[PDB]
């Protein structure tokens, strides 16, 4: 036998198993015991008949496979199975300690109650209860018996309502209030009305006694009202403050809430004056920063000076604010002071340090820490690494990611760097990036920005205007090089392409061969469709990477709106910094920094922006 022969038998047994040709599977299983992925086959066998498995079989498998990710998840999964059988005694015998998942924990504590450990059951129940998030259905029976025992503090019940409201879980707020303990029955209907429609907030505030609870509940509803109609909320502050006898801090929180909603281009002069007075009296760093961004997005020089100075000392430490302080100083003619800030920034890593270098006409110096010369350690010669190798061979990147996660966890920085380089040397691009993240090896640039799928990116950008380095930067930001990753909303693969976008792109470009979103998990297909959409937004916005990156993340419509807002009054850096969506602003900064890294590794000059991008009016 050999690893090569085992590989063929492995693919063949899975093919048989998928077809339920169990006579073939039964005959082949024993012969695969020496293959690294045999534990995955055992896991499949055990789980295939989980409802009839004795606990001893599961316990033996879990103990025999301490580093196998699915053996670890099987512990909580089997706890849930024992709960399904109502085998409470067995559940605790199988899992004497609190399990890993929330659902398994709900069942563990219910098992404790069933086996006479009420005090312990209630301690667990309370911990699971104190969250605004909706918990597993398994916890319902636990919360029910907990309340039935008389040991559930009514204050804990009311606290969950507050947490649910703050989390925006109005459905849970309503369910809880509908089953309100007698202690607070008098405000139940009012709470249900508030969760149903936040516009009942002033009525809620006037008809209930003002307490820390009702004030916090009203403040959340008030924020919802402001999101719908900022003016209605602004005008309500005096009445709300009077109805609940709000203190200065509470009134200022209400002012902050409204000010956040008066950041649009549409605001009246009366509203803008009120907003700025509110921000002047604010303690909110994020609100002041949003106001600074408004000044940057409109070319307001006096405003930038005024608002940057209102930031607390701590916020002024941020890269962006140090650069904009330098920008103000340069205009004021304070060359030395400004350039010292820029030179200090250049010593650092990232977007602003690169902006700083381009601003003063100096070449940015990339700090590149190297991994050890010797990458071979016990960690690269063990059974877990052998499983990783097989998983990568079969392109099972998501499964490999879980194994790799265990391998890099709790290791020294040196070991994590060796593992990153070992992955890099084997062209396991996603694993290389994953290891740099685990070890926070931020300056190990080569391993953080591998030349992944180089030939494919070259081929698919040769007939387009988007640079190869740029397409690679976008993919690096989107997937961290894992071709099999899918987001919760369905974005898929290397360039995180949404099914709708793929369909629309294939029609617009007359691309052949695409019939299902599942094809987006294939590297070439993904690069083909993704480079096509990227090229589309690139040409649409005049071959400008700031616009195409923003359009790829937020859609062309949003970029048009943003450009209509700045209206040609600002520079490239001010346009990036003033993008109102924090996610898109960060995305653009990352992609531009990554494109420079890619250009460097491809042998080109890593200047942050082209002369055209740098000098254009935004």
């Amino acid at each position: 036998d050999s690893l090569d022969e085992q590989r063929s038998r492995y693919a063949q047994i899975k093919q048989a198993w998928d077809n339920r040709q169990m006579d073939v599977v039964e005959q082949m299983m024993p012969g695969l015991k020496d293959y690294p992925l045999y534990p995955y086959l055992e896991y499949r066998q055990i789980t295939d008949d989980l409802m009839n498995q004795p606990a001893v079989t599961v316990t033996n498998f879990v103990r025999a496979n301490p580093t196998l990710p699915p053996a670890r998840t099987l512990q909580s999964r089997f706890v849930n199975e024992l709960a399904r059988r109502e085998d409470w005694r067995g559940l605790l015998a199988f899992s004497p300690e609190k399990p890993g998942t929330t659902e398994a924990q709900c069942n563990y504590y219910y098992a404790k109650w069933n086996t006479g450990q009420s005090e312990e059951a209630w301690q667990g129940a309370k911990e699971l209860w104190l969250t605004g998030k909706s918990q597993p259905n398994a916890c319902d029976k636990l919360f029910s018996v907990w309340r039935a025992s008389g040991k559930q503090d009514p204050l804990a019940y009311l606290e969950r309502i507050r947490l649910a409201m703050k989390a925006g879980n109005t459905g849970l707020v309503t369910v809880l209030a509908g089953q309100m303990p007698a202690d607070y029955q008098t405000i139940a209907s009012a709470i249900i009305s508030l969760a149903n429609n936040p516009n009942t907030v002033l009525t809620f505030a006037r008809t209930t006694g003002a307490t820390d609870f009702t004030r916090q509940m009203a403040a959340v509803a008030f924020a919802s009202v402001a999101r719908q109609d900022a003016e209605n909320a602004r005008l309500m502050i005096p009445s709300l403050a009077q109805a609940q006898q709000l203190n200065e801090d509470q009134i200022q929180e209400l002012r902050d809430i409204v000010a956040w909603r008066l950041m649009g281009n549409d605001v009246t002069d009366e509203q803008a004056k009120w907003r700025d007075d509110a921000i002047m009296r604010s303690q909110s760093t994020s609100l002041i920063e949003r106001r600074v961004r408004m000044a940057l997005g409109t070319g307001d020089r006096r405003g930038l000076n005024t608002w940057l100075a209102r930031l607390p000392m701590e916020a002024k430490e941020k890269d962006e604010w140090r650069y904009w302080q330098a920008d103000l100083l340069l205009e004021r003619g304070r060359e030395a002071e400004a350039k010292e800030i820029l030179h200090q920034l250049m010593q650092q890593r990232g977007f602003y340090p690169m902006v700083a270098a381009q601003r003063i006409g100096e070449e940015y110096e990339l700090k590149i820490d190297k991994a050890p010369q010797n990458v071979d350690s016990a960690l690269t010669q063990g059974p877990e690494m052998a499983r990783v190798r097989e998983l990568m061979y079969w392109n099972l990147d998501n499964t490999a990611r879980s194994e790799w996660a265990n391998l890099v966890k709790s290791k020294s920085k040196t070991e994590q760097a060796q593992l990153a380089r070992y992955a890099f040397n084997n062209q396991w691009w996603d694993l290389s990036v994953q290891a740099t993240i685990a070890g926070k090896l931020w300056d190990h640039l080569e391993e953080r920005f591998p030349l992944a799928y180089n030939d494919l990116f070259k081929r698919y950008t040769s007939g387009k205007e988007i640079p190869q380095s740029y397409a690679m930067a976008i993919a690096r930001q989107e997937s961290a090089w894992n071709p099999k990753v899918k987001s919760p909303v369905g974005a898929s693969g290397l360039m995180q392409i949404m099914p709708g976008t793929a369909t629309h792109t294939v029609k617009m470009f007359s691309i052949p061969g695409y019939s299902s979103p599942g094809q987006l998990l294939d590297p070439e297909t993904n690069i083909n469709i993704g480079t096509s959409y990227l090229q589309y937004v690139y040409q649409q916005f005049g071959n400008n990477r700031i616009f195409s990156s923003a359009a790829y993340n937020a859609g062309p419509g949003r970029v048009r709106t943003w450009l209509g807002n700045s209206a040609g009054r600002i520079d490239a850096v001010a346009f990036v910094e003033s993008i109102p969506f924090s996610e898109t602003r960060g995305y653009v900064k990352n992609v531009l920094a990554y494109d420079a890294y890619y250009r460097y590794f491809m042998g080109d000059k890593p200047t942050l922006m082209s002369a055209t991008e740098w000098g254009r009016r935004y």
